[PDB]
């Protein structure tokens, strides 16, 4: 159950993190 | 530019919908 927190959570972080560099640059 | 915005703000909104499904169930 808690494996899929974990994927989850930072595939969310990094993908974030793109829009990010998207929006910045 | 704004092609590189759509791909991380759709990815984005994906990464978190799929976290919030890993949260509640």
């Amino acid at each position: 159950y808690y494996k899929e927190i974990a994927h989850a959570l930072f595939s969310a972080l990094f993908a974030l993190s793109e829009l990010y560099i998207a929006v910045r640059y």
